[PDB]
């Protein structure tokens, strides 16, 4: 009867959040990619990352939610029939605040910053994703991610969140027993802090940001984890090819 | 070719800007009101004005505009044809700073509040064009409740008293401009509009204002009966503009969804 409609950029990071959040809520949505396999300049979409600004959109009847914040709140509260799998726990449940607390700190990641550093000073990457010649490009042509000292702060502090992830997975770890089925970063559900993990890990690898994190036995349950997720069918449906630069 | 897409809701004021931009631009544009002529509780537009869920979006290919100023300032900076007129002064202009000083002076008046102020306390208004019936849709803890509720009334009226004050002091300013224009126009000839002879993103604003406040009932405070006849004018004058009576000579009308 009443439309969901998205208007987005495939390989916006905030959008990639709001789709998969759709596909686990399994909603009927009219999703629109407006981006371009090439640019004016003749750039393709990895020349053009956390360019603009702008957000994506949700229409639903009535309703218009810009930001993917906004929009993910929006579905969750809004699309509440008894076959619509939940994303979040209850308002009032025991463990709403753990799965809030971190779905906040991932949020909170300055992606865009990772971003302009992995192109300006690819020295600090490792298997980066984007060719070489947007180094060149995006510097001869062109706070200040330049400062290689930030860029450094803000990667240590990415240990610190992931130090406080590794933890969390390993507590799953003990828990359930080790066979069977085992349980998500907050729980044994999927919520809304999975994805704003699983699109964060998966940028950082896009970046050359996860072998300095992770890999090599280093925090070997984020691995792990990172690893299911890319098996997992919505993720792999929705997000499986938007590292690939060979596809528009 | 590239679409302009609108989503919007007709009656809501960043909306009528939007769309007047659009139409003084004489723009393409593909627009869609999202709003229902009934909601659930099978309220009309004029009971749902306390609603605080309208912002536009505009899609124009590769790019996704929200809010009323960030849509109407990518319309001005992107289309660029010769026959595509502009609605502010280049930025080199001597007359740029005035149309970006009123138009900033206009579009930071608090209109969501007087809304609410108009439906909440009714006797500020004057001739208001909202049924009354819309006011009235919205021993030990007896009294704790209501001296709580008493207090929140004195603060919000303090509140409402206080930004309608301040609504007199921006219609003064906009008074004494139009009164140069005036002064400086001989009375035949090409009447000019706030800040000049073009029709600004200055004049959307004011005019869009004007009509919001009338529909509000805080125009009669404000303009009428020998009370600022440059605003009273000038707001006649665009009531007839061709534009405008197109995009919103029914926006007022409650009798129409």
């Amino acid at each position: 009867e009443v439309k969901l409609i998205l208007y987005h950029w495939t390989h916006s990071f905030s959008s990639q959040k709001v789709r998969l959040v759709i596909a686990e809520k399994a909603l009927k949505c009219e999703e629109h990619d407006v981006s371009l396999p090439l640019s004016e300049h003749n750039e393709p979409w990895f020349m053009r990352l956390n360019s603009t600004g702008e957000v994506p959109v949700l229409i639903h009847g009535e309703n218009i939610i810009c930001e993917a914040t906004q929009i993910i709140d929006y579905l969750e509260q809004t699309f509440l029939d008894e076959r619509t799998p939940r994303l979040m726990p209850d308002k009032e449940s025991m463990y709403y605040p753990r799965v809030q607390r971190y779905r906040e700190l991932l949020d909170s990641l300055p992606m865009d910053a990772y971003t302009h550093g992995c192109i300006l000073h690819p020295e600090l990457t490792v298997d980066s994703m984007i060719p070489a010649y947007a180094t060149t490009r995006i510097r001869s042509q062109i706070l200040d991610h330049d400062n290689v000292k930030y860029l450094k702060k803000i990667l240590d502090e990415l240990e610190k969140v992931l130090d406080q992830v590794e933890t969390e997975l390993q507590r799953r770890n003990e828990e359930t027993p080790e066979e069977g089925q085992q349980p998500w970063l907050c729980g044994e559900s999927f919520t809304l802090a999975d994805v704003s993990l699983a699109v964060t890990l998966h940028r950082l690898k896009f970046l050359g940001f996860a072998r300095r994190n992770w890999g090599n036995g280093k925090r070997p349950n984020l691995e792990t984890y990172y690893e299911r997720v890319l098996k997992r069918k919505t993720f792999n449906k929705v997000l499986g090819h938007v590292n690939n630069i060979l596809i528009s």
